[PDB]
């Protein structure tokens, strides 16, 4: 299916880099470093409530890894989950895998469609991996999507 492909840089103009093997990170990267950080491959999901949002998978380019939202440890986590490169992506994707990309302004905000009211964020702070948060004080769950190719 179609993939578009974006970068994404929280509302304090913080990179997303990939750190720990499946671990992303955000942090202020200026022009001279803005390529290091990761490409995502947005597709559309079929398996859609609409509502005024739109159900999107998130991938690594060239990779076959999504974003994913699992209950762990008494809570919801984002995790970067490995999949079969032969089946995916696919059109109607596992709910764990599905984001409602919603927009307010220039930002656009991704809702896990599993754990409704919790969002990709990021913290204030430097170095720190992006989460599942819920949008509480130190978290910032606004970004701006830049189109790459």
């Amino acid at each position: 299916i179609r993939q578009l492909h974006y970068r994404l840089r929280d509302e304090q103009q913080k990179s997303l880099v990939l750190s720990d093997p499946y671990e992303l990170k955000a942090l202020h990267l200026n022009g001279q470093n803005i390529n290091q950080q990761v490409i995502f491959s947005m597709s559309f999901v079929q398996g859609e409530p609409s509502n005024d949002k739109i159900p999107v998978a998130l991938g690594l380019k060239g990779k076959n890894l999504y974003l994913s939202c699992v209950m762990k440890d008494g809570t919801p986590t984002l995790q970067l989950e490995s999949v079969d490169p032969k089946q995916y992506p696919k059109k109607k994707m596992e709910k764990r895998f599905v984001f409602n990309k919603i927009e307010v302004k220039s930002k656009v905000e991704f809702e896990s469609a599993e754990f409704p009211n919790w969002y990709i964020s990021t913290s204030q702070a430097e170095h720190k991996p992006v989460f599942l948060g819920n949008n509480s004080g130190q978290d910032i769950i606004d970004f701006t999507m830049e189109s790459v190719s």
